[PDB]
């Protein structure tokens, strides 16, 4: 159950550290519809088959009734809550973890909201580990519901966070007093983006940049609430342009987990001390590809490459 | 339009900075719920009666019904019914003394998609009583996926702006601010200073040019709302800075002048505006918003808890 555990028993049951990204956008759910209205809801139907398809708890009675519209009031929900099932029925036997970022799901309001949940509840059907990342940050306060939609509404296993507005965030993140349980994070190290740190880089304390303070602070407090053991932990997000700070943490912080975005999109090299800064047993470094694989006409296929040449381990 | 002159017009219409704080919880609704229900529905007859109500998009059949889903006709709807209810009525029972109305997003997200829909309708309230509002959400990712926020935010709940995390790069602004493709502009507060305790092993502790990070950022902060033409709009790329945190505040005041500036803290987590806070970061006052959340949302008499605040916010301010 703890994370790490399951994090490690179904590394067994399939091998490959990957993490399959589902971040489903506007065009993603027109076009699974425009062209499956258009051929008899194939997809949808080799869902509704299925079977773990009943944990989902919303609108259960419309989620599963037979394709059809009428295009009324809860058209775009079905669709939309179908492309992820259909990923999810394709792509999961490859997939170690999948990550859903929550952005993707609050643009069109609660009806996204609703879809998150199924799909939560759903990973959860199959024992299929879940990050929901949404580098969530606050004050103790107000990040207590973050905790606990996180943790006890979509009954996810990991989420990441953004603790620049201060480390203690995750002791009201990462434990639950009122009822002991624990549970892991990812924090942010090192992002994906161009213009990525002038902070967590040209900023620095002593001369040790920031995404070291940062990534060594973040540590010292699994340290204390003692997730490590209780199966949890708290680990970090390193993208994977960022080839030479990776190795760096994994020397510095060798038995730590990684979570590692911006391969296959966002342009990269799955090789080059990526999964090789880094390497361990490959379920701490998770390597996450999502439009690579959603974006692609007939995935499952990509998948199942992404598995093979990352199964390529020369070591 | 303009987020400034909205600021600006209704500024000169009450004399004050006071920014309310909505952040609701599980026991500001079953307290809400049971008070209400011991006292037979006092304030649910009074929202009933707010002429705006009329006007609500979701489940607006709900919120309109004879005092509850009781429990007997519904109870599923009971939970939205009186959390939205609640938000309502500080609304009706505060709102006169608030130049702006910030909420929280971390409050209305842990019910799943009711409190969503819950917020959309106080949004939807504000914008018809037309007045400004911050959701306090604090983004942050990677653009074209930053952009999803921009929507829920700007198009969605049609907020007037939103708070900022922009550790992970300033350029995240680009897309928060700046829509593209509609031509449109939009303001925002980034984090520079923050009420934590522990606010300042990353915040301070960290450096560049003798700078400490919150500077810069403010710095990169600023330079970026000059890059898109955000204020020649009358939009904006403000700050949070912590009412606790008062040569910080100065400071920024001091070189940034003509700042938009959010500032939360006082009451809750200590303080108090009377002093050093609104004196530091002065200015013609939406430059300078005082945050006031819990000290009235929490408080029995939340109209005289919001007024307080008002005159006491008046007096300071001269
Ligand atoms: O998820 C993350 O923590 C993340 C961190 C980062 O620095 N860069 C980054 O792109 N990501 C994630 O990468 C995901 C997209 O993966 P791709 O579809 O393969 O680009 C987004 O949902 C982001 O949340
Ligand atoms: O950006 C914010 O909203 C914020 C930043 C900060 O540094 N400190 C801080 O307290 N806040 C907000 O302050 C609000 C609570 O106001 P109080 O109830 O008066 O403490 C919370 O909902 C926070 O979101």
């Amino acid at each position: 159950m703890g994370f790490k555990v399951k994090l490690e028993k179904r590394r067994n049951a399939i091998n490959t550290c990957l993490c399959i990204g589902l971040d489903p956008d506007e065009k993603d759910i027109e076009n699974f519809m425009k062209n499956e209205k258009e051929n008899n809801y194939n997809n949808i139907k080799k869902n509704l088959k299925e079977k773990y398809i009943n944990n989902v708890s919303i609108k259960k009675d419309i989620l599963l009734k037979a394709p059809d519209n009428i295009e009324k009031s809860e058209e775009f929900f079905y669709f939309f809550n179908h492309f992820c099932f259909y990923i999810i029925n394709e792509t999961n036997k490859y997939a170690l973890t999948f990550k859903m970022n929550f952005a993707f799901y609050i643009p069109y309001g609660s009806v996204g909201i609703d879809v998150l949940k199924n799909v939560f509840d759903y990973l959860y059907e199959l024992n299929i580990p879940t990050i929901l990342d949404m580098k969530i940050n606050d004050i103790g306060n107000t990040v207590k519901n973050y905790r606990k939609f996180i943790f006890e509404y979509l009954k996810s296993d990991s989420c990441t966070v953004n603790i620049y507005m201060g480390t203690n965030m995750l002791k009201d993140i990462c434990y639950d007093e009122e009822k002991n349980k624990y549970y892991s994070a990812f924090v942010l190290v090192k992002t994906t983006n161009p213009d990525s740190a002038i902070f967590q880089k040209n900023l620095s304390l002593d001369n040790k940049q920031a995404y070291v303070i940062m990534a060594q602070e973040a540590l010292n407090m699994s340290s204390y609430l003692n997730l490590e053991q209780n199966n949890e932990f708290i680990g970090f997000v390193v993208g994977a342009n960022s080839y030479d700070e990776m190795n760096y943490i994994r020397t510095y912080f060798p038995n730590c987990y990684i979570l590692s975005p911006g391969i296959g999109a966002q342009n990269g090299d799955l090789h080059k001390t990526l999964t090789n800064g880094y390497h361990k047993s490959y379920e701490k470094i998770l390597i996450n590809i999502g439009r690579a694989i959603t974006k692609n006409p007939y995935p499952q296929k990509a998948a199942q490459m992404y598995y093979d040449q990352i199964n390529a381990i020369l070591k």
